[PDB]
């Protein structure tokens, strides 16, 4: 239900200070970090001023980063330099629930939150390749060196 | 011998944890951060083990983000999906002495060191695509100015 | 393949010049210090040109002294004309936590970095004595007119 | 790191200390004893990692260099600014380029010294600037008759 005019990111941000990004509409947004709660500052024409969030691109500009949640549904995690994996969030549990490319090599441990590319459709990072689609079923992932098939838990939890 | 290892990156980390990356010579390093410092580890063989220094790579895997000092000579940022800018510093100031392509736009205030993609030789990002020659000789738009110029909002 | 390289420093001098040296493994390695910072010339044998440090022997010469940072885990404090004790510092704390002979004399307030004969297995002064086995248990050191155990603060450090 | 002189190790003429400098600009040292060159370098230098000697205008010293014969390509300056390449086939020489048509040739190639390059290497200081690098329907003189881009050096049986 969102009419990109990209989804906005809204959550605690790191640093304090002034934030630059465009939206796909053609809005400029800006943002006022202090002490971690960003305030908005935009057209009534966005989507993203209405939904309080701001959307991130190669247009975004300023000192501050996203700090999301760890609660998020559905990961996109930046693995190649071309290849994602979707991760999929149900309880403390993370499991591989697609991927860009087959054997996709990949890192046991699951990220910090802010160290993925898009959370639930949501963009953490300015830059970023866009993405292949994502097969979830007849496939494998390797880990190091023993491969997994789609659906299993990154091995490390 | 010393040659193909990447210059790695000693200084303060944010967070802390275990870092893990790969050395273009092929030597595994890994890291470990307590309080903003990183102890390396790695085999003798690489120049990053004996160096204290960490290689930033598509391989490298961890927790921690690199917090570089902001006295730098030299540094590189991306300003575009595929433009990058060199920008040198003189004391409180910083002026634009390169640029991948002419009249690239560009944002007229510098970022924290951590937003560049290189310092002083040193790459910080771990995807960063390729630096086409630098041209020191054209002008950039933040207006339009030439190289050499300090950012414009730096006056 | 592996060099016996005993450890060089790298970090802030005093007083700008140039400095040589002669390495373990007989690398004359000669460095070129100006403002605090020296920049190393040797050859590719040596393992201190891997790290680019300079190994301080009897043989290093010139106008400079190294100026250590403050944090460091173990240092060699020279006492008397033979004797050393390994201090080891936790946080803003120091304890003496072995000694080159028993009941050694010893001062009780710790110096700072610039004056350790070797901070973490690096020299810093280019003459010393060869250090004795690090004597770390069933042991103890004088602080003047008391005597204490090994492993205790020094007596004129705010322990609590 | 990338930007260094390719220098050269092989034998030297000569015993004592060499001096030189590289493009990268670090200075460099060699020192010479029983005919092997010792490099003492900047940690910066490649030339010091690969133990090479850059010959640059900048070049002093007692010594000279001697190439092992085994060298594939060479350059051989036969006029003040007019060089031709050799191609050494495991036999005997053949003139593989100049760089001026009808360009006048000494039949004997020289020992491996008196080449200004062998391989892209420089042995030499104060050569001038090649020109081009021109490879076909060109013609060297050796003596009075003349020969065609190809040919063996005539002196060689
Ligand atoms: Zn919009
Ligand atoms: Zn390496
Ligand atoms: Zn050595
Ligand atoms: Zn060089």
């Amino acid at each position: 239900p969102f009419v990109s005019c990209q989804r906005g990111y809204r959550g605690v941000w790191r640093g304090d200070g002034i934030m630059h990004t465009r939206c796909h509409c053609g809005a400029e947004i800006t943002g006022h970090v202090k002490n971690g709660t960003m305030r908005i500052v935009g057209p009534r024409t966005c989507r993203n001023m209405w939904s309080g969030t701001f959307p991130i691109n190669a247009y975004t500009t300023g000192p501050c980063t996203p700090l999301p949640a760890p609660n998020y549904k559905f990961a996109l995690w930046r693995v190649s330099a071309e290849e994602y994996v979707e991760i999929r969030r149900v309880g403390d549990f993370h499991y591989v629930s697609g991927m860009t490319t087959d054997n996709l090599k990949c890192p046991c441990q699951i990220p910090s939150p802010e160290f993925f590319t898009e959370l639930d459709g949501v963009r953490l990072h300015r830059f970023a390749p866009p993405c292949k689609p994502l097969l979830r079923e007849e496939v494998s992932f390797r880990v190091g060196l023993h491969e997994y098939p789609v659906g299993s838990q990154l091995p490390c939890e």
